[PDB]
């Protein structure tokens, strides 16, 4: 909206690539996600100037509430860093929940277990599972109306071999010859609105599954892939933002290893 201030930087070189080893965008031109595809200041800049607020969501049941220490910690070193942050935690343990130290214009809601809240006290939705850890910068890079995140275990596979929903008994049903990636339920956001309209329209897949007697797969996350298959997201995030180094290492074509899953 504003006009950016004057900035010193790099020349973005037309001729050449930031990244040549990876897919950067997608073929509705969505951007892919990954590090040297993105300048931060110039992004931190632009964010900012809206005074942005990004909601980060989870959900810590029974054993779960175990790891929102390190969970909000590290979100406290890594997750969104100068802006605006609201985390809304639900529970069933409210009295278990940690006291965490938040830096400035940071702040957490407890919520034991509506959504016009939402629309009124953020700008962004982020969805992600509790039992995880930041490890490295997670920013405003990943903002726009609608994204998803690359399964860490199926970037590199063939359509046939994702885990989707097969049968065509169920809502979230997607034949082999259909599917862009196959993205894991474990990180995924987007505007209030947009994030809105996904989870209720997953909600109502489910429903009917419920009623026909048939369970998908992967259950939430079929339906996420069913929903991302036929609404495209705005950008879609790199493995670098969901990753297991225990269980995969860390390849050559990931320079940063995000958001991680905790042994
Ligand atoms: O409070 C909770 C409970 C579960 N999960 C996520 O749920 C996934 C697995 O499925 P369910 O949520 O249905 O829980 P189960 O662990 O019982 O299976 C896990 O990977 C975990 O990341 C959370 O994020 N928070
Ligand atoms: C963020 C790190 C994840 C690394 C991938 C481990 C491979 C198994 O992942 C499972 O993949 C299916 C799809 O085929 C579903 O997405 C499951 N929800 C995934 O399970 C996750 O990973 C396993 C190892 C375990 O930690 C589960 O609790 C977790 O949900
Ligand atoms: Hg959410
Ligand atoms: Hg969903």
């Amino acid at each position: 909206m504003v006009s950016l201030p004057r900035m010193v930087y790099p020349q973005p070189k037309v001729l050449t690539p930031c990244r040549k080893d990876v897919l950067v965008v997608t073929p509705w031109l969505a951007p892919i996600v990954w590090e040297g595809t993105f300048n931060i200041d110039i992004l931190n800049e632009q964010f900012r100037l809206q005074n942005t607020t990004i909601g980060l969501t989870v959900f810590a049941i029974k054993k779960y509430v175990a790891f929102l220490k390190l969970f909000l910690e590290t979100a406290e070193k890594h997750f969104m860093v100068g802006h605006r942050v609201h985390y809304y935690v639900f529970t069933d343990q409210p009295a278990a929940v940690p006291r965490v130290t938040l830096g400035t214009g940071r702040q957490l809601s407890v919520l034991e277990v509506c959504e016009r809240r939402f629309l009124s006290e953020v700008d962004y939705l982020v969805c992600v599972d509790v039992d995880m850890e930041f490890r490295d910068h997670v920013g405003v890079e990943i903002l726009t109306p609608l994204f998803g995140t690359l399964h860490p275990s199926f970037y590199g596979s063939s359509r046939e071999a994702f885990t989707y929903e097969r049968r065509p008994q169920s809502q979230a049903y997607i034949p082999k010859d259909e599917g862009d990636f196959y993205y894991m339920g474990a990180f995924f956001g987007g505007s209030v609105q947009e994030v809105q309209r996904l989870t209720r329209a997953c909600h109502q897949a489910m429903m009917v599954d419920q009623a026909n007697g048939i369970e998908a797969v992967w259950h939430d996350e079929s339906h996420l892939n069913k929903y991302l298959l036929r609404h495209k997201p705005t950008k879609v995030l790199s493995p670098e933002y969901l990753w297991d180094q225990q269980l995969l290492g860390w390849p050559a074509v990931l320079r940063k290893l995000r958001f991680t899953a905790v042994p």
